C-alpha cells in the first residue's frame, strides 16, 4: 500500500506552512488509499491525479524541501502502476483481426489466414475491408504509372548524363502525381455530397474511365469479385459495421484512403479500432502461427546462419514437406547440408497433424489496461497487437495518433487549400511546421515534413510517427510515466518488454513479411529507376 497521508507529512517536511499545492497531493493521495473501486482503470486514473498534482508542486516551488519525499513518492506511484496492471489478469477475447482495404484480398494473404484459422478453431476470425473502396489501389498505380512517364519525358535530356541524380527523377514526378491526386480529389468533393450519394469506388470508377482509359465493365467485375472474396472469407465491412464513431478518426481514415493513397495507414487505423471495439488479437496477414518450442531442439543452427534466417529456414522446412502454403520459397533451406536437410525431413514428415507442427494461441491473458506488441531490433512493430476490448492503453494509443494528425492537419491543411502545386505546398507545409519547433518535437516534425510523399519517394516514412510504430512507442511511455501525448520519449528496454506479444505465439519472419516490408532507401529508388528508363517508349 502507498504511503499514507500521515506518513507523507511526517517525510515531506518544510519550515513553510502547507501550501495549497501540498494539501491537494496530500488529499488526492489519501483519496487513492481510501478507495473502494475494483475497476483497474479508476485506481490507475487516481493514481495519475495524484501524480500530476506532485508535479505541479514540484514544479511551483521548485527548491522546496518536501521535494525529496515527494520525488520519492513519485518513484513509488511508478511501481503502483506495475502493481495494478500485474494484479489481474484474464484472457483476451477469442478473435482474430486481419485487415484488407483498398483492393482484392489476395490468395496468398488468404492460405496465411487459414493455417490460424485451422490452429485456433476456437477463434472468431474477422477480415476487416472497406465496401466502398475497392478500386483505391487501381487508382494509385495509375496515378503512378502515368507520372513515371510524364517525369521521364520531361527529364529525357538530363537522364543522358552520367552523374543524372534519380532523385530528380522521384521530385520531378511527385510534382505529376501531387497534381494528379489533387485533381481526383476535387473531382471526389464535387461529387460526394450529390442527391445520387455515390460511393468512393463510384467516382474513382468515373474517374478511372473519363482520365485513365480504363474500360467500366472491367473494373465493376474487378470490384463485384473483389466484394465477393472477401465476403466469401471471413470479411466484416467497417462501413456496416458502423466502426467509426468519431467523425475526427473517419477524417483521418479519409486523408489516408483517399487523398494520400496509403492504404497502410489506412489500416494503421481500422486495426486500432478492431481492438477497441471488439478485443482480441490483430495480425498482419504475413504473421503465421508460432512453431512448437521443442520441434527443432535435436538440430542446430550452424554458425554461418544467423538467428532472423534460421527462423525463416524452419517454415521453409515446413513448407517445403508439408506444403500447407503453395509455393513457398526454399531459396535458403535449399543451400543446407544434405543431413540437415535430411533431419528436418524426417522430424516434420513423423507429424501428422498441423497442430504437431504450429502450436496454439490457447488464452492470451492480458491486464485490462495493456496493450502487447510485437518486437523487430528491440522496436515496437505494430504487425501484431493484442488487447482486451477498450483497454486504456489501446485508447492511448489511439489519442496519439489523433494528437499527431491534429499537429499535422494544423500545418499541412493551409498549405494544401492554398491550392499551390507540390513545391510550392511543400515550401508553405514547411515553413508553417518548423516555425513550432521546440526541444520536445522537433525530430518529430523531422518525420512528418515529407508526409505528402510518403510512397512515392524514397527516405520518406511518415507514417511510424503518425499511425504506426512510433504512436504506440510514446503511448508506453504515456502508460508507464502517467502521462498523455507525449512525443519523442521512450521507455528504456525493461520497462518496454513486458507488453512484447509472447514469442512462442507468433512467427514473424515469413515469405510475403519479407517482401511486405519498407525497402524504399536510396539503393532500392536507384534499381527502380533503372527498370523504368529501360522500359521507357
Amino acid at each position: 500500500s502507498l504511503i499514507s497521508k500521515e506518513e507523507l507529512i511526517k517525510l515531506a517536511y518544510s519550515i513553510r506552512p502547507r501550501e495549497n499545492e501540498y494539501k491537494t497531493i496530500l488529499t488526492n493521495l489519501d483519496e487513492y488509499n481510501k478507495l473502494t473501486t475494483n475497476n483497474n482503470e479508476n485506481k490507475y486514473l487516481q493514481l495519475k491525479k495524484l501524480n500530476e498534482s506532485i508535479d505541479v508542486f514540484m514544479n511551483k516551488y521548485k527548491t522546496s524541501s518536501r521535494n525529496r519525499a515527494l520525488s520519492n513518492l513519485k518513484k513509488d506511484i511508478l511501481k503502483e502502476v506495475i502493481l495494478i496492471k500485474n494484479s489481474n489478469t484474464s484472457p483476451v477475447e477469442k478473435n482474430l483481426h486481419f485487415v484488407w482495404i483498398g483492393g482484392e484480398v489476395s490468395d496468398i494473404a488468404l492460405e496465411y489466414i487459414k493455417q490460424w484459422a485451422d490452429i485456433n478453431a476456437e477463434y472468431n476470425i474477422k477480415l476487416w475491408y472497406d465496401s466502398e473502396a475497392f478500386l483505391v489501389n487501381t487508382l494509385k498505380k495509375a496515378i503512378v504509372e502515368s507520372s513515371t512517364t510524364e517525369a521521364l519525358q520531361l527529364l529525357e535530356e538530363e537522364i543522358q548524363n552520367p552523374q543524372f541524380d534519380n532523385m530528380k527523377f522521384y521530385k520531378k514526378r511527385m510534382e505529376f502525381i501531387y497534381d494528379r491526386q489533387k485533381r481526383f480529389i476535387n473531382y471526389y468533393k464535387s461529387q460526394i455530397n450529390k442527391p445520387t450519394v455515390p460511393t468512393i469506388d463510384d467516382i474513382i470508377k468515373s474517374h478511372l474511365v473519363s482520365e485513365y482509359n480504363r474500360d467500366e465493365t472491367v473494373l465493376e467485375s474487378y470490384r463485384t469479385n473483389s466484394l465477393r472474396k472477401i465476403n466469401s472469407n471471413h470479411g466484416i465491412d467497417i462501413r456496416a459495421n458502423s466502426l467509426f464513431t468519431e467523425q475526427e478518426l473517419l477524417n483521418i481514415y479519409s486523408q489516408e484512403l483517399l487523398n494520400r493513397g496509403n492504404l497502410a495507414a489506412a489500416s494503421d487505423i481500422v486495426r486500432l479500432l478492431a481492438l477497441k471495439n471488439f478485443g482480441g488479437v490483430y495480425l498482419d496477414v504475413d504473421m503465421l502461427p508460432g512453431i512448437h518450442s521443442d520441434l527443432f531442439k535435436t538440430i542446430s543452427r550452424p554458425s554461418s546462419i544467423g538467428l532472423d534466417r534460421w527462423e525463416m529456414i524452419k517454415l521453409e522446412a515446413i513448407m517445403k514437406y508439408k506444403k500447407y502454403i503453395n509455393n513457398y520459397t526454399s531459396e535458403n533451406f535449399d543451400k543446407l547440408d544434405q543431413q540437415l536437410k535430411d533431419n528436418f525431413k524426417l522430424i516434420i514428415e513423423s507429424k501428422s497433424e498441423k497442430s504437431e507442427i504450429f502450436s496454439k494461441l490457447e488464452n492470451l491473458n492480458v491486464s485490462d489496461l495493456e496493450i502487447k506488441i510485437a518486437f523487430a531490433l528491440g522496436s515496437v512493430i505494430n504487425q501484431a497487437l493484442i488487447s482486451k476490448q477498450g483497454s486504456y492503453l489501446t485508447n492511448l494509443v489511439i489519442e496519439q495518433v489523433k494528437n499527431r494528425y491534429q499537429f499535422l492537419n494544423q500545418h499541412l491543411n493551409p498549405a494544401i487549400e492554398s491550392d499551390n502545386n507540390f513545391t510550392d505546398t511543400t515550401k508553405i507545409f514547411h515553413d508553417s511546421l518548423f516555425n513550432s519547433a521546440t526541444a520536445e518535437n522537433s525530430m518529430f516534425l523531422t518525420k512528418i515534413a515529407p508526409y505528402l510523399q510518403v510512397g512515392f519517394m524514397p527516405e520518406a516514412r511518415s507514417t511510424i510517427s503518425l499511425s504506426g510504430p512510433g504512436a504506440y512507442a510514446s503511448a508506453y511511455y504515456d502508460f508507464i510515466n502517467l502521462q498523455e501525448n507525449t512525443i519523442e520519449k521512450t521507455l528504456k528496454a525493461s520497462d518496454l518488454i513486458e507488453f512484447k506479444f509472447p514469442e512462442n505465439n507468433l512467427s514473424q519472419l515469413t515469405e510475403q513479411e519479407i517482401n511486405s516490408l519498407w525497402s524504399f532507401d536510396q539503393a532500392s529508388a536507384k534499381y527502380q529507376f533503372e527498370k523504368y528508363v529501360r522500359d521507357y517508349t
